[PDB]
């Protein structure tokens, strides 16, 4: 048992840390900017965490080791003033305007200016920021008059993709952070999963705005806007409004995106349940067809685009059936206006996303119809509360409201879609029913859920054995196939996701303090709410879903063939 002293208080204790994480194990102040997945910026250390080691000097904590014997004081004057220096020198690079920036209500370097009353030597102000931004991508933008260098993003793209299309490049005698050979992220093997916004502790990464599309169509008469979200943002998007974590605000945000002017609410997690009928129909069809196998979901932006640049052999074996987002999409201007009159024209279809590779899936050129986009645009979970915030609309005090129902009822099936292995889990649960000609009351499939990096099951299916997988992570797909583990067994449907944990940890997510996340498992808690959901839902079955079954029975048929093998599907080339 080492003894140490910080601050003048003596502590026993049997573990090997570092001096950051000891210290906030036991509620002592010390600050960090760099530091984040378990490792710092290696080259070019911001310093920020330094603390004192009497007999050594000043130290980084972060990466520094207790040892018996230490004495560590954390707020000398000697730290105070190195730590205020480092800020300092960032504050020289860095464009300090608060006002109008889109993280100014939960920025990590604010915080730390005003905790040190830091102090540009000379105030960076650029005169023309075209020179620092990079908005060419359907997906992420650049903005450099903001970028620290503290490598955050690279690399949390290396450990959450292993694709490392975020890089360090020595543009004109300097570092800056971009894309392979500076190039359009699209244009590269980066796949737009917005990993490196989550991780940006500034708002020098971003999404890519589609609020001008949605401000113009609600100011356009002719215009009837729909909305739709995502099965995350009611898990979520009440972090942004002091709510904490794991709060279902689902009733709140129908009644906002009322308060907005949306001509009708309705919810993705109606088109999980119409990709379920698709693609469970699907895997049956494989089945009696004795393949081909595996099947991959394709209803992952991200995945696609990982298949699309490393694996395009595989691009034959995803799922024929069309996103929740974009099969959603082809019914709002096909379905939709047969029930309402509506011109399908006049249609404006607009969905919120936790996510950044959706607005690229949503602007392929082939999602569309007669002219007609699927999806016309695609805000992300930060861009709704933003919005919301705007028009001054109390959130957190919102009674409830329900969605239209037309294409809004949805069940537990695919209301646990936002978490890794839900797909997997709602697909099973009517693809059983669809191959046994029967109502199974057992559907609860928890061998796919949680946090694991791949997950694997046998599931009977009409008297019959079948192996599934779950992949959680784009990092975690390669090494499934690298590693050869695809091949220790016939694999027959296999869930992919680019994000850890799944939707509810994608890169349109709110941003969360890294204090935060040792100390909130933020992936389980917002996936709960979900799984929540599902538990009290009156169908936990996809083709359960009332509306969705009037739709089927009225327009489109049974799934798989016809209208809806000819307009709800999608294959790639
Ligand atoms: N489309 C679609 Fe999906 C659905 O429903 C979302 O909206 Fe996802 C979420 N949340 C996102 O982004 S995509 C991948 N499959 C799981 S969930
Ligand atoms: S990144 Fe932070 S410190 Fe910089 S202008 Fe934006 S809110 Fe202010
Ligand atoms: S873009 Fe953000 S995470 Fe990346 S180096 Fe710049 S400040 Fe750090
Ligand atoms: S969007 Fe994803 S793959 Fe692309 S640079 Fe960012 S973290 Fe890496
Ligand atoms: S896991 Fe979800 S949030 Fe992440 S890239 Fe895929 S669809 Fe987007
Ligand atoms: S947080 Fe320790 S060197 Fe950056």
């Amino acid at each position: 048992m080492k003894t140490i002293i910080i601050n003048g208080v003596q502590f026993n204790t049997d573990e090997d840390t570092t001096i950051l994480k000891f210290a906030r194990d036991n509620n002592i102040d010390i600050s960090a900017l760099c530091f984040l997945n378990n490792c710092n910026n290696d080259i070019n250390k911001c310093e920020i965490c330094t603390v004192e080691v009497e007999g050594t000097g000043l130290v980084t904590a972060c990466d520094t080791l207790i040892e018996d014997g230490m004495i560590i004081n954390t707020n000398s004057d000697a730290v105070n003033e190195k730590i205020k220096s480092r800020i300092s020198q960032l504050l020289d690079i860095h464009e300090f305007k608060c006002g109008p920036c889109n993280r100014r209500e939960n920025c990590e370097f604010l915080k730390l200016v005003i905790k040190y009353k830091a102090r540009a030597s000379k105030p960076f102000l650029p005169k023309d920021k075209t020179e620092y931004v990079d908005e060419r991508s359907k997906s992420l933008t650049v903005d450099r008059t903001k970028c620290l260098l503290c490598g955050r993003c690279v690399n949390a793209c290396g450990k959450n993709t292993e694709t490392y299309a975020m890089k360090f490049l020595n543009k004109n005698g300097k570092t800056i952070i971009g894309a392979e050979d500076e190039k359009c992220f699209d244009d590269t093997n980066c796949l737009l999963c917005g990993q490196c916004i989550i991780a940006c502790p500034v708002a020098a990464l971003s999404e890519k705005s589609h609020m001008d599309r949605v401000k113009n169509a609600l100011n356009a008469p002719e215009k009837h806007v729909i909305v739709a979200m995502a099965p995350s943002v009611r898990a979520s998007i009440g972090e942004l409004f002091n709510m904490g974590f794991g709060v279902d605000v689902t009733g709140k945000i129908y009644t906002a995106l009322r308060q907005l002017g949306f001509d009708k609410i309705f919810d993705i997690n109606f088109g999980a349940d119409m990709t379920i009928m698709e693609e469970a129909t699907e895997l049956v069809q494989r089945i009696e067809n004795n393949g081909p196998f595996p099947m991959f979901t394709s209803c992952c932006p991200g995945w696609v685009r990982q298949a699309e640049n490393y694996y395009p052999e595989l691009l034959n074996n995803l799922s024929s059936a069309k996103s929740p987002q974009q099969i959603f999409g082809t019914a709002s201007k096909t379905y939709y206006p047969s029930i309402s009159g509506l011109d399908p024209k006049n249609v404006f279809t607009v969905t919120v996303m936790p996510c950044t590779s959706k607005k690229f899936e949503a602007d392929r050129p082939q999602m569309e119809k007669d002219g007609l986009r699927d999806i016309d645009a695609v805000i992300t979970t930060r861009e709704l509360a933003k919005m919301i915030k705007d028009a001054k609309i109390p959130f957190a005090k919102l009674e409830d409201s329900e969605a239209d129902p037309a294409m809004g009822e949805y069940s537990g099936a695919g209301a646990i879609f936002g978490a890794t292995g839900g797909v997997m889990e709602a697909a099973l649960r009517s693809a059983k029913d669809f191959a046994e000609n029967a109502e199974l009351e057992d559907i609860e499939y928890k061998q796919v859920r949680g946090l694991n990096g791949i997950k694997e099951a046998e599931v009977e299916i009409n008297n019959n054995k079948y192996n599934v997988a779950v992949i959680n992570g784009a990092s975690n797909l390669f090494k499934f196939m690298k590693s050869g583990m695809i091949n220790e067994k016939q694999y027959h449907f296999i869930e992919v996701m680019a994000c850890h944990g799944g939707c509810v940890n994608g890169g349109g997510q709110p941003h969360v303090n890294p204090k935060d996340l040792e100390k909130v498992d933020i992936k389980k808690v917002r996936a709960s709410v979900l799984y929540n959901q599902d538990e009290h839902l009156s169908k936990r079955k996809s083709h359960e879903n009332t509306a969705l079954v009037k739709m089927y029975q009225n327009y489109f048929g049974k799934p798989g063939e016809g209208r809806a093998h000819e307009i709800l599907h999608f294959k790639y080339k």
